[PDB]
């Protein structure tokens, strides 16, 4: 029985550091990986002693509901698939509605694509990466209303 | 070529970065190691101010070609470390002190590069994971904190 807590679909680089982080920050996360048994072994142990690991499906929406999708912040589509990113999303809002999604995207070049799955929160790495090094280098000051502003769709 | 910026690569970053670059009015000088018909895709893609260097970033001639006696930063952007760890201690070999940008394109890369001392190390799916857990958590992120990130 998870509430007031995060869902994370993947296993990639991005997932597993935000997973950390957000570990770090006192929240509580659940995971979702469709890896082999013996990876998801690895990966529990590559989390932490916390490590809530839900082998499944993410694109079944059954699972999600046994994440807690239904009491969660937020769940995070972070996986180097974005069809997959894309699903979860739409999953997602066709079982609350409400519930706040975020999605990363894997290849710059889908970045139109699932912006009309209409996440709450997009975050293309490499765009958003090369656009506030353009702007530290260029001496202009990034405020906070500025970050945000790029992650918000 | 003087008070500009040069960018190593031609990655997804490394395009973006340009084209960031030329929207906020700065001149940049690009030097890629693609075949001559790949070029010209290239240039056309970075719009008419396209200064494209085609050599080899490792090779030091071919950075004095580009011009980094003059240069505000040197930006290393490919999607091989090997080669973004060469061109920072080629920079460090000529001016030591240019500023120098390293972006890793595999982050199990991260601890053998910071050994090269790069002043700026963009790791993209670290910092952005980063940002993602601060504002879910509720956070604010000034100026001050998002550069320390930046800031080897």
């Amino acid at each position: 029985h998870r509430k007031d807590h995060f869902i994370v679909c993947g296993h990639s680089i991005l997932a597993i550091n935000t997973i950390l982080q957000l570990n770090q920050r006192g929240q509580n996360v659940t995971v979702i990986s469709n890896l082999p048994e013996d990876d998801i072994k690895q990966l529990e142990q590559r989390l932490g002693d916390n490590a809530d690991v839900i082998p499944g499906d993410s694109n079944d929406s059954s699972v999600l509901k046994k994440a807690g999708i239904d009491r969660c912040r937020a769940i995070l589509a972070l996986s180097d698939n974005d069809a997959d990113n894309a699903f979860v999303v739409l999953s997602a809002k066709d079982m609350s509605s409400d519930v706040k999604t975020v999605l990363a995207v894997s290849d710059s070049k889908n970045l139109n694509k699932i912006k009309m799955v209409h996440p709450d929160i997009i975050l293309s790495p490499q765009l958003f990466g090369s656009e506030i090094l353009a702007r530290v280098l260029n001496g202009e000051e990034i405020n906070n209303d500025m970050l945000v502003s790029m992650l918000l769709n």
